[PDB]
């Protein structure tokens, strides 16, 4: 890398690793639209395996921002739109609490209070919509947000019901495949599992577990290489070949609804650039009332578009800014807390724009 992007990375994560005890990172920072790379520490310390650029890493909910992609790609397809019924996609979901919950309203977590976690016990199809059909809002739609599992997990279900896929195919044939996101997985092959870090909670080694719509709203492995090029491919959609996908990009990264100072997107939240951290900024449940932007606001260059993302061991982080053509990834294998990585990635993009 140039001198002066390889200091502000190493002097912003070197002590951010030794504060958190962080086993395992990699960084990418995308700078004028090209990718340097950084690890450090261990995939698996038992193992002794080293953190390199082909390693894997558990997003967590960093795998909303894919799901809200597919979404958005499905709606360019002419196969849903976000003003639909729910219903029109479940018609089994008949319990009158459902009228007038839209697709939209999934997306965006502003369905009226849908639960943070499905539960354990929910496995199977009959299970789901059990738990859906007993589930009783505590608002009226598009009134509050609630960050939600279970709201952006059944917009990614239902979005590829009409196109006869399931949602890893659909996944896989619509967004990472011509994005070229070769070691990018819902399920990491056997012949990739060399790679697959494992995560760290309170010293033990750990893997995200098996739920429902877990592929759907946290189950996205990737590695540093690939998470860059997906950061590409978000701050210049409109380079895409792929027009629905280039649509599709667009749309997740519209603004939906307004908490503060901070817009939804499908996936992506974005904050209008310029942005201090503190702004950006250990809360297990945050209702917000939410404004609507009537109608959304297409994509917007000068903002700070980002995501955290967390399992059990695992702690994800990507920021970029389109009118800077800038932006970051960190992964580690250590959920470590949110305000620390929100303020290392602000470190180094603001010192690189």
């Amino acid at each position: 890398a140039p001198q002066q992007i390889n200091d502000i990375v190493h002097r912003t994560i070197t002590p951010l690793i030794e504060q958190q005890k962080i086993p395992g990172m990699a960084v990418a920072v995308i700078y004028q639209g090209k990718p340097y790379y950084f690890t450090w520490g261990y995939a698996d310390i038992a193992k002794k395996q080293p953190v390199t650029q082909q390693t894997l890493f558990e997003l967590g909910s960093v795998s909303r921002t894919f799901t809200g992609v597919l979404g958005g790609d499905a709606i360019a397809r002419g196969e849903i739109k976000l003003s639909d019924p729910t219903t029109k996609y479940w018609p089994e979901l008949t319990a009158k609490q459902w009228n007038g919950i839209t697709l939209l309203h999934l997306a965006t977590y502003t369905a009226g209070g849908l639960p943070l976690q499905v539960p354990d016990e929910v496995k199977s199809s009959s299970d789901l919509l059990r738990f859906y059909q007993n589930w009783q809002p505590a608002w009226a739609p598009g009134t509050q947000r609630l960050y939600a599992n279970s709201s952006i997990g059944l917009f990614g279900a239902l979005a590829v019901k009409p196109s006869g896929l399931s949602f890893e195919q659909a996944m896989q044939t619509r967004v990472f495949q011509p994005l070229k996101l070769n070691h990018t997985w819902i399920n990491v092959p056997p012949a990739e599992e060399k790679n697959y870090a494992w995560g760290y909670r309170e010293g033990k080694a750990v893997h995200v577990s098996p739920g429902a719509l877990d592929a759907e709203a946290y189950g996205v492995k990737s590695t540093i290489e690939d998470m860059a090029r997906w950061v590409q491919s978000n701050l210049k959609p409109l380079d895409i070949n792929e027009k629905t996908l280039q649509q599709g990009i667009q749309l997740a990264q519209s603004r939906y609804w307004q908490t503060g100072d901070m817009y939804q997107g499908l996936g992506w939240e974005m904050l209008d650039w310029p942005v201090n951290p503190d702004s950006i900024i250990k809360i297990a449940l945050a209702a917000r009332p939410v404004k609507a932007i009537t109608p959304p606001t297409p994509a917007v260059r000068a903002s700070w578009v980002h995501k955290t993302g967390a399992t059990g061991g695992f702690g994800s982080y990507v920021a970029f800014i389109p009118e800077k053509e800038l932006g970051i990834v960190m992964l580690a294998n250590k959920n470590y807390p949110n305000p620390a990585r929100v303020d290392a990635a602000w470190q180094i993009l603001n010192a690189l724009q």
